[PDB]
RNA sequence: UUGAUGUCACGGAACCUUUGUUGUCUUCGACAUGGGUA
RNA sequence: UACCCAUGUCGAAGACAACAAAGUAUUU
């Protein structure tokens, strides 16, 4: 760079009375400070400055405090003119350096002003992820303010002070704050003044418009210029405007034009202000509500497609949630409420199931650093599921030809039950909880079914039984038969023959914390299993029936010495003993018909990936299996005898998902998987894994033994031996 | 100087990065002071 | 507003110049 030489070259022409050549000279100056600091290579330069004595007077000279002061000023808004200009053209980092060297430098009202705005932008970089606001998005928002008030308390007219002040006020309440006191006194100057200066201020009339009832500058907005790179959100505020003078059709057109141009990033402020809207809408008791509700979901539906990998997916697409809540209470039709529902579930999941298929043909390719690419992005959301910065952006992945299952395909015995939790109309009072149940044997009009029940209740007592289990463990067995009641509790319709005809085999899809429950053990005593046999999805669009392996080998790996498998020790499968990772990793990459495993395991209770099974030297976590180079499971039929084998940590993460060990393994395409919800017994496993492999059709079989052990359990109502009964279940659903 | 049928704050390491360092022969010769006489 | 010299004595430097706190990613 040579700063030394650039103080010449300014120092040459400099006069005293003129502004551009005090800009540049404080400006070099700055910046030959600036490169000290750093510690710069350009601290090699030993050289000075030539004449001297010309070079000293006219430093000198610069160095009066009101010489220099004054370029101060003049050169902070020439840098902060320049920055709003070549904003859109920047990088994040290089964004952030120019307006912190803003910052650093100006560190009179037209420094203030200048470091107020200055202090605003750098606020404006940060962007939530999931549902936490970034403190130091606060944190500048607040100085911007503090800075503004020194202008306020001795000119409350100045205009440009004024609406750096209500700016930074309006995302002061973005972020969950309140809004600072007198902004209602504040926002009333500003009508005073009513021009238009820039995007933002659109917001703000509306705002007045909102509080004061006054509808005099809705014209003005209207009347704004279409040549906007934001197109997009000036049509939502037309839109706005164009709602409070009752012109509905324009209401609708912008509405529309909005949508259809929305931006692809989830980050971007757009999806914000479109629920709001959409809120607004609706509170008003506007019909329109219910048109861009679906618009706007099938929008968001769209590009939900285009994300990249589970880490962005996480951040940004999971604020969405509310515009899913607001499209489901739109649409009437129950087929249409099921899509909706659907659309929301198991998008990691789907990704991780994409990327062990990639995986596949990585390998019988030897595209070795392709196979890195895969291990990095699998390293990098473990990384985020602890919270921790991730220095290099996460590789994007174009994904499978995600296809819309019919729900036709379900074969013609079956009922499938599709769960959804409406949160927005649960905290507003209403039900919230629904059942959209399908019969494939009616006529058209008469195959869908829409029941609906209250779940705080059931959430209570799940979390109840939650913790006495984390904390005794076995002594919680009475809060789990307290659950299993309050399951038919709130849904009582599960035990009507009108909702789900006789003695046909029901496919569960649950949601949320309904992932978590023994369904299949709901307690009227009758116990669900009596009447139906139980199988279990993520979610529908991960239905695919596939035919069971046909390799003529099966193996049983153990690693459980305290116990002796008399049953299954005594069958036809050969048993290796006792097993550790490498033979796990081993039978992985052979498709066996039949894989058991009998070990110990261990849910995590922060991270999914943690979770594992204990085998013989080393624990394997679903992070070894999700990156095992060799896995050819295709049609397998795999069964858990481990303990917590299908539990998740007792959290809630920012997006419908269940990573269990069963959920891993289904992620590798197996044919269906038998795992407990909780801790199992031995003695249970080896007499139910036993009688599986003996009659290998696992949905009757299980159901035949769960109901042979009912009969010992009613002759004296016992916790302790349903608690033992019930945390089997079947997931997957094969040919 | 509380308000009451509901407080995990013993629910949170002032933590993290930084070389008392760079340059210098224990050497060596002409200099002080202000008048005096016509 | 000209001219002329006269006397022989004696240690010096003892730290100086620079820096005097500065930084401390939240994301396509």
């Amino acid at each position: 760079s040579n700063p030394i030489r650039d103080i010449q070259d300014r120092l040459k022409t400099a006069k005293f009375d003129n502004k551009d050549d005090m800009m540049n000279l404080a400006s070099s100056l700055y910046k030959y400070e600036k490169q000290l600091m750093d510690s710069s290579e350009a601290t090699l330069c030993q050289q000075g400055l030539s004449n001297r004595p010309n070079s000293f007077s006219q430093l000198s000279q610069f160095r009066d405090s009101d010489i220099q002061s004054k370029a101060g000023g003049q050169t902070g808004k020439f840098w902060q003119n320049e920055y709003e200009a070549c904003k859109n053209f920047q990088t994040h980092k290089e964004r952030r350096e120019t307006l912190e060297q803003i910052i650093r430098f100006l560190q009179d009202d037209l420094l203030l002003k200048t470091l107020a705005r200055a202090y605003f932008h750098r606020g404006l970089l940060y962007r939530p992820k999931g549902f936490s606001v970034p403190a130091r998005k606060v944190e500048a928002m607040k100085k911007a303010i503090a800075y503004c008030e020194i202008i306020l308390d001795k000119n409350e007219e100045e205009s440009e002070a004024l609406r750096i002040w209500l700016y930074a006020a309006m995302e002061l309440r973005r972020c969950g704050e309140e809004y600072p006191e007198n902004f209602a006194e504040k926002l009333f100057y500003l009508a005073n003044d009513g021009f238009i200066s820039e995007l933002y201020d659109i917001r703000l009339f509306l705002e007045y418009t909102e509080r004061e009832e006054d509808n005099n500058f809705l014209d003005m907005i209207l009347q704004e210029n279409q040549d906007r790179e934001r197109l997009f959100e000036l049509c939502l505020y037309k839109a706005r405007a164009c709602f409070h003078l009752n012109q509905l059709n324009d209401v609708r057109i912008y509405g529309e034009s909005a949508i259809d141009n929305a931006p692809g990033a989830f980050a971007d402020p757009f999806w914000d202000e479109l629920v709001e809207f959409i809120r607004m809408l609706r509170n008003k008791k506007s019909e329109l509500w219910k048109e861009i509700a679906i618009k706007a979901w099938d929008k968001c539906r769209e590009k939900e497609m285009k994300v990249g990998n589970n880490i962005y997916l996480s951040w940004y697409w999971a604020r969405q949630r509310e515009l899913y809540d607001l499209a489901f209470m739109a649409q009437d039709g129950i087929e249409k409420k099921t899509r909706i529902a659907d659309s929301l579930k198991s998008r990691t999941t789907l990704r991780i199931q994409e990327l062990n298929e990639l995986r596949k043909d990585a390998h019988r390719k030897q595209n070795r650093r392709l196979e890195d690419k895969l291990d990095r992005i699998i390293e990098q959301e473990n990384e985020a599921r602890d919270g921790a910065y991730l220095r290099r952006n996460p590789p994007c992945f174009t994904g499978g030809k995600r296809e819309e299952i019919p729900f036709a395909r379900l074969p013609q015995n079956w009922i499938a039950v599709h769960f959804y939790l409406n949160e927005l109309e649960s905290h507003e009072g209403g039900k919230g909880g629904h059942a959209l149940i399908y019969d494939p044997q009616k006529a058209e009009k008469d195959q869908w079914q829409d029941k609906s029940f209250d779940y705080k209740e059931l959430h209570r007592k799940f979390l109840e039984w939650q913790e006495n289990y984390i904390l005794n463990e076995e002594g919680s067995a009475d809060f789990l038969v307290t659950l299993c009641r309050e399951i038919e509790k709130a849904m009582p319709f599960l035990f009507k023959s009108e909702v789900i005809p006789e003695d046909r085999p029901v496919l569960w899809i649950p949601h949320g914390f309904l992932h978590r429950l023994p369904l299949h053990a709901a307690m009227k005593i009758e116990i669900f299993w009596e009447r139906h046999a139980s199988r279990y999805l993520p979610a529908w669009h991960l239905f695919d029936p596939a035919p069971y392996s046909r390799e003529e080998s099966s193996t049983l790996l153990k690693n459980f010495e305290e116990y002796d498998f008399q049953n299954l020790e005594n069958g036809e499968i050969e048993v290796y003993a006792p097993s550790s990772p490498k033979k796990v990793k081993e039978a992985i990459r052979e498709n066996p018909a039949i894989l058991l495993l009998l070990c110990h395991g261990e849910a995590d209770m922060t991270n999914p990936f943690r979770s594992c099974l204990k085998l013989k030297n080393k624990d394997m976590t679903i992070f070894d299996l999700l990156t095992v180079e060799d896995v050819r499971l295709s049609g397998s039929r795999i069964l858990l005898g481990a303990c917590e084998s299908d539990m998740v940590p007792p959290l809630e993460f920012s997006v419908d998902e269940h990573l269990s060990v069963s959920g891993a393994f289904l992620s590798h395409k197996a044919g269906e998987i038998v795992a407990g919800l909780w801790t199992v017994d031995s003695e249970k496993v080896d007499e139910c894994y036993s009688y599986l492999v003996e009659e290998k059709d696992f949905l009757r079989n299980l159901q035949e033994w769960q109901m042979a052990e009912t009969e010992n359990f009613r002759s004296e109502n016992d916790s302790s031996l349903f608690y033992k009964i019930a945390p089997f279940r079947i997931i997957g659903f094969p040919a």
